[PDB]
C-alpha cells in the first residue's frame, strides 16, 4: 500500500477562500468526485485514484479547513461544509458526475445528490453517515469515547488540546497498522491546535439520539431519497466495520434500488487504507458498466 502522494496541487477560489483539490485523468468524459471526511483529506484516496484516472477524470477536494485548503475562522458546522462544497462544484463547472464518498463526505455527497438528482450518474460509498436512532446502535466499544467527544469540556480537551482524533481515533479506524509516514501526512494540516475546530465539531454534528435535530432530519431525508432513487449504487463494506456493520450492509444491498455490495475483507472505518486496490479496481469496473 503506497504512502506517497504524487499529485500536483490545484486550487480554486470558493466563497472568498482557496480550496485545494487533486485533479487527474482525461477531460473527455464524466468526472468522478471523491469526497473524504473526518479527520482525513484527499490523501485517503491516493491509492484508489490511480485505478480510475486512466479512464475517467478524478477530482478529490480537501474540505474547507482540512488538507491543503484554507482555514477561515468558522464554526465548521455541516452547513459550512455544504455551502463550500456546493460552491466548489459550481466553481469547477461540473455538469454530470459520479460520486465516490466516505464518512462526512458521504453526508455531503448524498445531500448534494438529493438536491441535484439529474446530475448524479452513480454513487459509490462506504462507511457512511446514517441516522443513529439511539446510542445502542453505535458501536459498543466506542460509545464512551464519542459521548465524551460530544461535550464542550472533555470533548475539546481531547480533540483540540490533545489531538486524539488524529493520534488515536484515526489509526484505530484501520485494521492493518498505519505507518508513521502515513500518520505524518494526516497530521500535517492540524499541527497547530487552533486549527482543530473541524475535528471536534464533526463528531458533535453526528446524527445520534435525535441530536443535532437539523442534521438528523437532513440525513433522514437523503436516506429516504436514496431508497427511492434508481441511480446506480456501489456499497463497499468490511468486517467488523464501525458505522456500517456487515448485517446492515447486506440489508442495504437488498433494500436500496440498483445496489451492488462489495466485501473488502477486514476493515473498520477507513476502508480505503485496508483494501485500496479492490476498492479502486471495482470502481473502475463498475464505471465501465454505467
Ligand atoms: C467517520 C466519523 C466516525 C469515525 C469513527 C471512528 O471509529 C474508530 C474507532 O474509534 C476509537 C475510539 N477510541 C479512541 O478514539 C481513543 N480511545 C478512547 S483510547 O485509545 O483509549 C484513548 C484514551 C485516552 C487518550 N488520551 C487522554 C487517548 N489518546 O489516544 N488514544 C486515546
Ligand atoms: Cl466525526
Amino acid at each position: 500500500i503506497g504512502t506517497g502522494f504524487p499529485f500536483d496541487p490545484h486550487y480554486v477560489e470558493v466563497l472568498g477562500e482557496r480550496m485545494h483539490y487533486v485533479d487527474v485523468g482525461p477531460r473527455d468524459g464524466t468526472p468522478v468526485l471523491f469526497l473524504h471526511g473526518n479527520p482525513t483529506s484527499s490523501y485517503v484516496w491516493r491509492n484508489i485514484i490511480p485505478h480510475v484516472a486512466p479512464t475517467h477524470r478524478c477530482i478529490a477536494p480537501d474540505l474547507i479547513g482540512m488538507g491543503k485548503s484554507d482555514k477561515p475562522d468558522l464554526g465548521y458546522f455541516f452547513d459550512d461544509h455544504v455551502r463550500f462544497m456546493d460552491a466548489f462544484i459550481e466553481a469547477l463547472g461540473l455538469e454530470e458526475v459520479v460520486l465516490v464518498i466516505h464518512d462526512w463526505g458521504s453526508a455531503l455527497g448524498f445531500h448534494w445528490a438529493k438536491r441535484n438528482p439529474e446530475r448524479v450518474k452513480g454513487i459509490a460509498f462506504m462507511e457512511f453517515i446514517r441516522p443513529i436512532p439511539t446510542w445502542d446502535e453505535w458501536p459498543e466499544f466506542a460509545r464512551e469515547t464519542f459521548q465524551a467527544f460530544r461535550t464542550t469540556d472533555v470533548g475539546r480537551k481531547l480533540i483540540i488540546d490533545q489531538n486524539v482524533f488524529i493520534e488515536g481515533t484515526l489509526p484505530m479506524g484501520v485494521v492493518r497498522p498505519l505507518t508513521e509516514v502515513e500518520m505524518d501526512h494526516y497530521r500535517e494540516p492540524f499541527l497547530n491546535p487552533v486549527d482543530r475546530e473541524p475535528l471536534w465539531r464533526f463528531p458533535n454534528e453526528l446524527p445520534i439520539a435525535g441530536e443535532p435535530a437539523n442534521i438528523v432530519a437532513l440525513v433522514e431525508e437523503y436516506m429516504d431519497w436514496l431508497h427511492q432513487s434508481p441511480v446506480p449504487k456501489l456499497l463497499f463494506w468490511g468486517t467488523p466495520g464501525v458505522l456500517i456493520p456487515p448485517a446492515e450492509a447486506a440489508r442495504l444491498a437488498k433494500s436500496l434500488p440498483n445496489c451492488k455490495a462489495v466485501d473488502i475483507g477486514p476493515g473498520l472505518n477507513l476502508l480505503q487504507e485496508d483494501n485500496p486496490d479492490l476498492i479502486g479496481s471495482e470502481i473502475a469496473r463498475w464505471l465501465s458498466t454505467l
